């Protein structure tokens, strides 16, 4: 259906991969320099780890909703705009930002 994407900026990518592998009982789906992600079935979650630049603590990088196909992104894009939110589309993604600055992407992988 759809799942939340949580992207964390972490000070230690390697330590974070080990921790999350244990927490969710599954290994990362993608690993490359400075980046890893996990595709978790239960709870439905795309977890993204971005290595920080000498960061002192983990912080939120961005948030999102991962959907099945482009049509769903388009539907979300139109609904969000009609609701009065300012949006930015990529062509597939739509971006909105919350009042305290937290960015959300609605996207298809
Ligand atoms: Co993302
Ligand atoms: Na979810
Ligand atoms: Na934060």
């Amino acid at each position: 259906m759809s799942r939340v994407q949580l992207a964390l900026r972490v000070p230690d990518l390697e330590a974070s991969i080990g921790f999350y592998s244990k927490l969710f009982g599954t290994g990362p789906a993608k690993v490359r320099p400075g980046y890893a992600n996990f595709a978790i079935a239960e709870p439905p979650l795309k977890l993204v780890l971005i290595e920080g630049a000498g960061e002192d603590a983990t912080r939120l990088d961005h948030l999102g909703v991962e959907v099945e196909d482009s049509a769903q992104v388009g539907h979300a894009a139109r609904r969000l705009k009609e609701s009065g939110l300012a949006t930015v589309e990529e062509n597939d993604k739509v971006w909105v930002t919350g009042p305290g600055g937290e960015p959300w992407e609605v996207y298809v992988v």
